[PDB]
């Protein structure tokens, strides 16, 4: 822990794809809602056709987040092979981005790798045509600034990969007011797959990204 480093229990989400800055900016609730997560499993259990996705509320007050990637592979694999892929995928994610940190952030290297290969939640999507994934790793912080700035490295990382997962990282999500799908929710009216929660992580919690509650196993660096 840190006392530079403040927390955050307040999850802001769009209701839909492409909110008008005016609509967050004013957090019309058709449009956008902050929740405790509580609040929010209640909601997405009460509204069984919602479309969810989670952003920064104030990014240029608060930026704090865990590090994330958005894994978009628009093809089917073998069950033995996304197995073994996952494994290497995260060998290889987290080497890339202790290596980063370590240049660049002034981070300790070891702790970047403890800290991302120990815990870390998984979604799956249920596109059975597809191996579509959200990565949190949940004792992993830095800021979004950060992340934008990594994002050549990954893409690189992405080219670079024989891992058909670590190839399709998308990189595109580390941006400014950047969304994330958030769990069980769907993407639009119009198609219903859902990402669902993977053993062993069960709570709402384990799957957002701007929930910030570090502890003395949590690791943080940031762009030195
Ligand atoms: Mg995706
Ligand atoms: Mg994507």
């Amino acid at each position: 822990m840190d006392a530079a480093i403040r927390g955050n229990d307040v999850i802001f989400v769009l209701k839909t794809i492409g909110v008008p800055s005016a609509c967050r900016q004013n957090e019309d609730p058709r449009f956008v809602e902050a929740f405790k997560c509580d609040e929010l499993e209640r909601y997405i259990d009460n509204n069984p056709e919602c479309t969810l996705f989670e952003s920064l509320r104030d990014e240029e007050a608060y930026s704090i987040v865990r590090i994330f990637m958005d894994v978009d592979l628009d093809a089917c694999l073998d069950e033995i092979d996304y197995l073994t892929a996952i494994q290497d995928f995260i060998i290889e994610v987290s080497n890339c981005v202790a290596r980063f940190a370590f240049t660049e952030c002034g981070a300790i290297h070891e702790n970047v790798i403890k800290s991302m290969r120990s815990n870390f939640s998984l979604t799956k999507s249920t596109n059975r045509d597809k191996t579509s994934f959200h990565i949190i790793f949940l004792d992993t912080y830095t800021t979004m600034d950060t992340l934008i700035a990594m994002k050549r490295t990954l893409l690189e990382l992405s080219r670079s990969s024989e891992n058909p997962l670590t190839r399709s990282i998308d990189t595109a999500v580390y941006r400014r007011k950047t969304t994330l799908r958030v769990v069980g929710t769907r993407k639009n009216p119009n198609c219903d797959t859902i990402h669902v929660m993977q053993p062993p992580h069960d709570n709402i919690e384990d799957y957002l990204f701007t929930y910030v509650d570090m502890n003395n196993n949590s690791y943080y660096f940031s762009l030195q």
